[PDB]
This record gives structure tokens, sequence and C-alpha cells, in this order.
């Protein structure tokens, strides 16, 4: 992967906004901020590579900026950080991976439970919210994860 | 990570985001950003000024950026844009007035309805909303307005 950052970074605060206002959610959230444990994916970019991520999700998953950004966020479904794209994983149901990839694939706003792992190996289980993100063109460009411990 | 501030060095987004956020809010806001009609006015500079007007806000009241800012909000209680401090104004509620007042003075958000004038002299009523907001100290510093017509 050769993942390009858009120079200037992003306008997560403007994401947030655009999220707590969205005309016809299908999952509630409540209010959010650059706070809890979050996430900004190109929907553009090969393998929707992650673009940002918040200190809490560094925080919460032990990783650092470097060993995230430019990654597909499926490496925490390993214990070891290692997975191959289409793989049967061993420690994560396949109904559930499948789930996220359909949502994402159709700009459709998802919320399910997937195990995961910490940079230390720990196992738990993450309550995790995708929802798509327009960007300055009025269309469909990134996605805006919300991670939670539980 | 992009932080767009507004004219002023001021983080109008950040300050939206920190009111939705809010733990105890007295009033239902419900969602808001920047395509509506609020302004900012600076709660530790004298008579608490406009600092940050939003295109909305100029678009409904009829004035420009050079006549709002820098001036306290109650211009808009008068049809020629002249209400002096302490007045007893001719065609608002006094009471309300004073509601406002008193909450500004204690931090405590409010939600009216008071008699507005654009700058052509038309009459409307607007529903007005504030709430004051923190700065980076953690203190109050601003107070946000959200103006409905
Ligand atoms: C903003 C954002 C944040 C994210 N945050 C996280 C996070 O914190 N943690 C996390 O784990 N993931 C996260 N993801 C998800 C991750 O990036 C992938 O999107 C996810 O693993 C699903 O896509 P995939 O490419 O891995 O699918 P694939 O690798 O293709 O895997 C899909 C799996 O489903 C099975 N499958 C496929 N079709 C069917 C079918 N018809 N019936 C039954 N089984 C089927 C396959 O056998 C396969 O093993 C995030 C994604 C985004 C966009
Ligand atoms: C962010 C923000 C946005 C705002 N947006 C608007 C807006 O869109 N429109 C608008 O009109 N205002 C707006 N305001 C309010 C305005 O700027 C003033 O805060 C408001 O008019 C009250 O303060 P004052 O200084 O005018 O009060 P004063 O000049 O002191 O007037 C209060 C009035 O109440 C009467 N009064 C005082 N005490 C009593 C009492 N005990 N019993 C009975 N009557 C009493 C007085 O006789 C007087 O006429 C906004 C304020 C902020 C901070």
């Amino acid at each position: 992967m050769h993942t390009l950052y858009a120079p200037g970074g992003y306008d997560i605060m403007g994401y947030l906004i655009q999220i707590m206002n969205r005309p016809n959610p299908q999952v509630e959230l409540g209010p959010v901020d650059t706070s809890c444990a979050l996430i900004l994916c190109d929907l553009k970019q090969k393998d929707t590579p992650i673009v940002y991520a918040s200190e809490a999700f560094l925080y919460m998953t032990g990783y650092s900026n470097a060993e995230v950004l430019g990654r597909n966020c499926r490496f925490l479904q390993s214990p070891d950080g290692m997975v191959k794209p289409k793989s049967t994983r061993k420690y994560v149901d396949s109904n559930t991976i499948n789930t996220m990839r359909k949502a994402i694939d159709r700009n459709a706003e998802v919320q399910v439970e997937v195990v995961n792992f910490k940079k230390n190996g720990q196992r738990f289980v993450n309550f995790l919210t995708m929802i798509p993100v327009r960007d300055e063109t009025g269309e469909y460009r990134y996605s805006m994860g919300f991670q939670c411990e539980t």
C-alpha cells in the first residue's frame, strides 16, 4: 500500500458536525467529538486506508500513528496484526466481517461488535460504528469509524 | 488536522461541537452547524461585542460584516439600529430584554422570542437562543447565539 495523505489534514470537526446533523440517520450515535476513539478512511484510495486516527484510538489499540496510517483497519482482527484481504479469519465471525464489508461498499451506515486485538495481543470486543462522509464535492469520499471497547 | 478558524482566530466549528456535546443542556437546540444564523460575542470585552457573524445572520438581518462586528447585538431591537444601553425600548418587551441580560451575566443558557428589525426596518420575530462557551482555558469566555426568523 502507498496511501497518500491530504496536505493540510482533514476536516474532522466538520465531518463530526455533518454526522450529527445528517437528515435520515439509520443508527443513533448521540453527540460525538474528538475525544472518543475514531478514524477516517479514504473510500477512494486502494483498500480504503486510514488517513487519520484520533489519539484515543491509538491509546485504545496500543498502536502508534505510524503503525496505523495507510493501512486498512482490518489488521486489528488478528493478535499479530496480520490479516490478508479475503482471508478467512480464525478469531472473527465471518458474517460480521461480511456485514461490515457490504455496508461499506454500499455507503450504508452500519454498527457491529467485532473481536479485535490490541498491539500487545490483548483480546477485546470493539463496539464499532461506521458512517459514510461527504467531502467538499458533495459525494461520499470518506468513512468515519467510532470505536468503543466492550 | 484541518481546524478552520473564522476570521479572527475563532474556532466556530469547535464551539458548535462543544455546544452539541455539553453535559447539562438546559435548552434543546438539536443539531446545528454553520449554515444557520449564528454569532459569537466576546464576554471579556466591554459590552459583550459580536466578534463573529455567519453569512446567514448577515443575510437575515440585512446588515453587513462591517455594520455588525464590534457591536452589541441589541441594535436589532430598533428599526433604525439605534439602541442605547439601559434604555427603555419602545418596541421590545422589557421583561424579555431583562431575561437575556441576567442569563448572560450568569452564564446561563436561555431561549426567547424577541422583536427585531432588519436593516431596512422590516419587523420580525427572532427565536433567539444563547449558549455560553468555554475557550481553551476551560472557562466561559464567549457566548454563541442562534437566530431564527
Ligand atoms: C472508517 C472505518 C473504520 C473501521 N474500524 C475497524 C475497527 O476498529 N476494527 C475492525 O476489525 N475493522 C474495522 N473496519 C473494517 C475493516 O477495515 C474492513 O472493512 C472489514 O474487515 C470488512 O472488509 P474486508 O475488506 O476485510 O473483507 P474481506 O477480507 O473480504 O472479508 C469478508 C469475510 O466475510 C466472508 N464472507 C464474504 N461473503 C460472504 C457471504 N456471502 N456469506 C458468508 N460469509 C461471507 C469471507 O469468507 C471473509 O472472510 C473499519 C472500516 C472503516 C471503513
Ligand atoms: C451571543 C449573543 C447573541 C445575541 N443575539 C441577539 C439577537 O439576535 N437579538 C437581540 O435582540 N438580542 C441579542 N442578544 C442580546 C443583546 O445583545 C443584549 O444582551 C440584551 O438586549 C440584554 O442586555 P442589555 O445590555 O440590552 O440590557 P439593558 O440595556 O440593561 O436593558 C434591559 C431592559 O430590561 C428592563 N429591566 C431591567 N431590570 C428589570 C426588572 N428588574 N424588572 C423589569 N424590567 C427590568 C430595563 O428597563 C431595560 O429596558 C444577544 C446576546 C449574545 C451574548
